[PDB]
């Protein structure tokens, strides 16, 4: 086994990238262009700066943090939220508090209202918060666990976790039958 990474936020920021990380934590910076990043095995720290950017966290409860308000946001001009590729929706978390919103806007079971492309391509969570000039938050994910994503997954308590867990799915009810043919 030999190491020698080519990927980390020490080369290629400001232009597009293929960042393959190591099987350790990490900080991982896209900067601009539109970026491959990897951050693979390990506890690891994500943003993808300017552009569309197409991410992995891997293995390990990752953060994905994002640069800025520019960043991972949609505008007037058009959209830049980032494709993530395995966002683990129960390890993993994604910060929104200085860039995006931080009160949850509509949804249910604790989450914000979903989307999806069609019957296939990449599903979609959206804010529906907006700053007045119309830049608000979405992001773009391929996993397809849409049906598993909740807004205690996004990060905008300040990493405080003394609340949340405040769930009402819990219940059964019923309307039986009794045929005879
Ligand atoms: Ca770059
Ligand atoms: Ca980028
Ligand atoms: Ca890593
Ligand atoms: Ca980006
Ligand atoms: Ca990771
Ligand atoms: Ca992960």
């Amino acid at each position: 086994a030999d190491p020698g990474v080519e990927g980390t936020p020490v080369v290629g920021s400001d232009l597009d990238d293929e960042l393959h990380g190591t099987l350790g934590s990490e900080q991982i910076l896209g900067g601009g262009g539109a970026d491959q990043l990897y951050g693979y095995a390990g506890n690891d720290l994500l943003d993808g700066g300017a552009g569309r950017d197409k991410l992995s966290g891997g293995e390990g409860a990752d953060t994905f943090r994002f640069a800025l308000r520019e960043d991972s946001h949609r505008s007037p001009l058009g959209t830049f939220g980032d494709r993530i590729l395995d966002f683990d929706p129960s390890q993993d978390r994604i910060d929104v508090s200085a860039l995006g919103f931080s009160g949850l806007g509509n949804g249910y079971a604790g989450s914000l209202a979903v989307s999806v492309s069609d019957d296939g391509t990449r599903t979609y969570l959206k804010s529906y918060e907006a700053d007045a000039q119309g830049l608000s938050f979405e992001v773009a994910l391929e996993g397809d666990h849409a049906a598993a994503l909740s807004a205690d997954n996004i990060v905008f308590a300040a990493t405080d976790a003394a609340a949340a867990g405040e769930l009402g799915v819990i219940g059964a009810s019923g309307q039986p039958d009794d045929p005879t043919v």
